RNA sequence: AAGGGGACCAGCCUAAACCGUCCGGCUUGUCCGGGCGGGGUCGUGGGGCCCUCGGACCGAAUCCCCAGCCUAGCCGAAG
């Protein structure tokens, strides 16, 4: 069963990753405790829709500094 | 059961793709979901989306009117 990490988590994988547990585990721990979601399609799209945002987002705050590094050491 | 002979005869709407709008959520958006509207309905496959070209007939099972019919009756030959 396929779930999405919202947390790093012990010997299961870092926040974002999507990992795989046994169901239990899932629906009677992970998932009523915040820890994680479940894999579906709807959420998966959630996943890459930040993972997008954060990777233009950084590299804005990284086009930024070029456009004063190049100014200042001029 | 197929097949043959007959009775009757009639075919339609939608889900999804893709658009639009509204509302919700806080994983902030090219986001997810819920509505509603547009799209669409097929087996030679069909539909969506993008290019060129071509630009009125059909018609309900729904509604209106009417005939007809039903719920009383009536005329009716000649000792
Ligand atoms: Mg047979
Ligand atoms: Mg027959
Ligand atoms: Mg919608
Ligand atoms: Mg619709
Ligand atoms: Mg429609
Ligand atoms: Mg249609
Ligand atoms: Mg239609
Ligand atoms: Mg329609
Ligand atoms: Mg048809
Ligand atoms: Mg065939
Ligand atoms: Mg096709
Ligand atoms: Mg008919
Ligand atoms: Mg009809
Ligand atoms: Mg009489
Ligand atoms: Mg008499």
């Amino acid at each position: 069963m396929k779930v999405i990490l919202l947390e790093p988590l012990e010997n299961l994988g870092d926040v974002g990753q999507v990992v795989d547990v046994k169901p239990g585990y899932a629906r009677n721990y992970l998932l009523p405790r915040g820890l994680a979601v479940l894999a579906t399609e709807s959420n998966l799209k959630a996943l890459e829709a930040r993972i997008r945002a954060q990777a233009k987002r950084l590299a804005e705050r990284k086009a930024e500094a070029e456009r004063l590094k190049e100014i200042l050491e001029n």
